[PDB]
């Protein structure tokens, strides 16, 4: 006979933190479509996208020194898409990720070094598409250079 369910509470979510850390069965790079089912898991928990942010920040932390790299493209898709979608002035993942951009970027920038250039592609480009404010990159970019760029 028939069969089916009307999903459960934060089922937007429980979704997105499945392609967040689905991450781990890809290495680095990333499927192109990979980053993308991860997108739209997240701005369809846009509702709920209070935990989503958080998982972002956090798989960022719990992953591998390699996913470093990932993480990050995984929140520029993500902010990319809602401040378009439902705009800039209505984007959450944006304005959130704000907040701690400097912690989470931090678990990504631990990287070996050579991947951080997957890191700091992303802050000139969220500048240029007016993502993220000047006063918020500008410290972004740097962190990663870590007190200046090694000299030897």
């Amino acid at each position: 006979g028939s069969s089916g369910s009307s999903g459960d509470n934060m089922e937007a979510v429980k979704t997105f933190n499945s392609e967040l850390y689905s991450l781990n069965d890809y290495k680095p790079p990333i499927s192109k479509a990979k980053m993308t089912q991860i997108t739209k898991a997240a701005i369809k928990a846009i509702k709920f996208y209070k935990h989503v942010v958080q998982s972002v920040e956090k798989f960022i932390q719990k992953c591998k020194p390699e996913y470093k790299v990932p993480g990050l493209y995984v929140i520029d898709s993500i902010v990319r898409q809602s401040r378009h979608q439902f705009g800039q002035e209505k984007d959450v993942f944006a304005p959130r990720f704000s907040n701690n951009i400097i912690s989470t970027f931090q678990n990504l920038y631990r990287c070996p070094g050579d991947d951080k250039s997957k890191i700091v592609r992303v802050l000139n480009l969220w500048q240029k598409n007016n993502v993220f404010k000047s006063e918020i990159i500008q410290p972004l970019l740097d962190m990663a250079a870590g007190s200046g760029p090694s000299s030897g």
